[PDB]
């Protein structure tokens, strides 16, 4: 029996030099991402709803636009929820489906059901448009070194995070806990025996809660604390060569702390099943967190920019690339 699925364990990335970085600071634009992939995101967008479905046109549209190979699916599937049986799509993209592992970024494109007060809608700005756009500015600025793509890229827009009441272990995580049962049990690659997708999984990368001022983000798994770490480089060695706008070492937003407990998130039915998992959420949480305040008027949009060069240069790094 092949040990593929033992590769992640030893992974090593391949550092980008003074040079390389440079040019990854330079090729991303927070304008143009807020732009093109959030700004048309921040809109009621709760599953079901017509939002839910202009969310997910706009999300496929944009990365079918890209030169990179990727390969768009709809999950679609019904669940039991508290106002009875609903419909969720969850949205996948990537890149070179057969190839036995892949690096997997995420976050959740719905947005909280809220009924309206005093004239206002909630469209979860940080909570997790923000996310999503990363997501997508990330594929736009990497489209490129993605191109040249047995590890690849793939990207998971879950459905249904939110709890359509208050939070709660039925109510809640519709789109990962379905779509982990499902990668669960689907054989990886192709025509395998024993192997499945989530075995492909070497790493899921969940970003939620992104876009407020100062986030700390906490190291919470020991089987991917080395992954934390990069970040910390990276972040590190982006600030030393000024690549990072009004950022500072001590207000750094990956600390040397981890965190006792765990966040429920769309991470959970993941980790759950043994999948390796880089839960980037931060602690505490955004101030407008679950309020009509979580917009775009208090997004940060220096944090975001410096956030989306980091990511990229994860990314690059983790694939060679
Ligand atoms: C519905 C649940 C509670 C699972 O998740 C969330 O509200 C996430 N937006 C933020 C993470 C959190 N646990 O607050
Ligand atoms: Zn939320």
């Amino acid at each position: 029996a092949s040990a593929w699925p033992e590769e992640k364990n030893y992974h090593q990335p391949a550092i980008l030099n003074s040079s390389a970085l440079r040019q990854i600071a330079e090729g991303t634009s927070i304008s143009e991402m807020w732009q093109n992939d959030l700004q048309p995101l921040l809109i009621e967008r709760y599953p079901g709803s017509p939002g839910s479905y202009a969310a997910r046109q706009h999300i496929m549209q944009r990365i079918q636009r890209l030169q990179a190979d990727w390969v768009l699916e709809i999950d679609t599937f019904l669940s039991q929820t508290p106002y009875g049986y609903r419909s969720f799509s969850n949205i996948i993209s990537t890149l070179n489906p057969t190839a036995k592992r892949h690096l997997v970024l995420a976050c959740h494109y719905d947005s909280k059901y809220f009924s309206h007060w005093n004239n206002r809608v909630f469209v979860g700005a940080t909570d997790s448009a923000v996310p999503c756009a990363m997501m997508l500015e990330l594929a736009r600025a990497l489209d490129k070194k993605l191109l040249s793509l047995d590890l690849s890229l793939q990207l998971i827009f879950f459905d249904g995070q939110e709890a359509f009441l208050h939070w709660s272990p039925q109510d809640s995580l519709y789109g990962s806990r379905h779509l982990a049962a499902k990668m669960a049990s689907t054989p990886h690659p192709p025509g395998a025996r024993g192997t499945s997708q989530l075995h492909g999984m070497d790493l899921l990368v969940l970003l939620d809660l992104i876009g407020a001022p100062n986030p700390t983000f906490p190291n919470f798994f020991p089987n991917s604390a080395r992954w934390f770490e990069r970040l910390q480089a990276i972040e590190h060695e982006l600030h030393e060569l000024g690549l990072l706008k009004d950022h500072s070492l001590e207000g750094r937003y990956f600390q040397n702390y981890s965190y006792g407990g765990v966040i429920q998130d769309d991470h959970i039915p993941f980790l759950r099943r043994g999948v390796p998992v880089l839960h980037l959420i931060p602690s505490p949480f955004p101030e407008v967190w679950h309020t009509m305040d979580d917009n775009e008027e208090n997004l940060d949009e220096s944090t975001i920019d410096n956030l989306n060069k980091i990511l990229q240069v994860f990314v690059l790094e983790y694939l060679h690339l």
